[PDB]
């Protein structure tokens, strides 16, 4: 194990990244989880292991720290400085948190794995959050699979239990500390903060008996179904946070609602994720590379 470090500094480094072992493992992981959740509600009776339970407890610790760290009165009208107090706790305690999940015989892996956790919750200096932080959380989970802490039978729970809870905690950070989107915003982005739940969420909805894409801009449909469906939960967050016509506050998603099937939405969002997140220097340039997700060319 080694200290994961940044490797994307120049334009040619984008190709280095796309040819890397890290990229192959990362995109393979996203696609594997995408397939596993296909056609299933969040309440699907999936297996729940000790490691999954410990990851939920880890996220609940993060949540508790938010409650202990209220917003401060401040002059700035953007991010709330209390975020930095919260983040400092995570920075100090990340290895301890990860150690509650990783059994002692794999203790050597804790510092490397914990770097991804420390990169998954936003930026302290800027008080911002974007799809690069979300990617680091997926990378954190990917590392836990690679070292065998999480297994194939945990894959549905990774999305429906752990990632689902992570999104709740991220929404709470974003609202509580008035966090700024880190990257492209408004007309320029799919969503101000997230990406993966629209991929995995659209996979859930493949072959649904009633819901089709145009239904996600129907407030009634979202209200009656969001508890079962990660995609719909994301839309609910948007409509709760933003006012006015959907077409104006979320134009990209508005256009996506016209797609005739969830399978086509899912296929299109995978393409879009590569183009607008993984191949986007300003979004992905802070990705860190160590031993588990290495910058060396993919083995083959």
């Amino acid at each position: 194990f080694i200290i994961p470090k940044k490797e994307i500094h120049t334009v040619p480094d984008m190709g280095k990244w796309k040819r890397s072992q890290a990229y192959a493992d990362y995109i393979g992981f996203i696609l594997t989880l995408n397939e596993g959740v296909k056609g299933k509600k969040l309440t699907f009776e999936y297996r729940v292991s000790e490691a999954i339970e410990k990851l939920l407890a880890l996220l609940n610790t993060l949540d508790r720290w938010i409650d202990e760290t209220p917003p401060v009165d401040q002059p700035s009208r953007f991010g709330n400085k209390a975020y930095r107090t919260w983040y400092a706790k995570l920075d100090e305690e990340a290895e301890n948190l990860v150690a509650t999940v990783v059994p002692t015989h794999l203790a050597a892996a804790v510092p490397e794995v914990a770097v991804y956790l420390k990169e998954s919750v936003g930026n302290s200096t800027r008080i911002d959050y974007g799809t690069g932080h979300e990617a680091a959380f997926a990378a954190f989970l990917c590392c836990l699979c690679k070292i065998g802490v999480l297994r194939v039978d945990d894959q549905i729970a990774i999305v429906f239990k752990v990632f689902n809870r992570y999104l709740e905690v991220m929404r709470k950070l974003q609202k509580t500390y008035r966090m700024e989107p880190a990257g492209s915003q408004g007309v320029w982005g799919l969503d101000d903060f997230q990406f993966l739940p629209f991929i995995w969420g659209s996979s859930q909805l493949i072959d649904h008996p009633y819901l089709e894409p145009r239904h996600f801009v129907d407030e009634k449909a979202v209200n009656e179904n969001h508890k079962d469906y990660m995609f719909l939960e994301c839309i609910l967050f948007i409509t709760e946070m933003k006012t006015g016509p959907f077409a104006e506050h979320s134009n990209q998603l508005w256009n996506i609602s016209a797609v005739p099937s969830w399978s086509k939405v899912n296929q299109g969002l995978i393409r879009m994720y590569k183009a607008e997140c993984l191949e986007k220097f300003p979004v992905i340039q802070h990705f860190k590379f160590g031993s588990l997700l290495p910058i060396h060319p993919v083995t083959s």
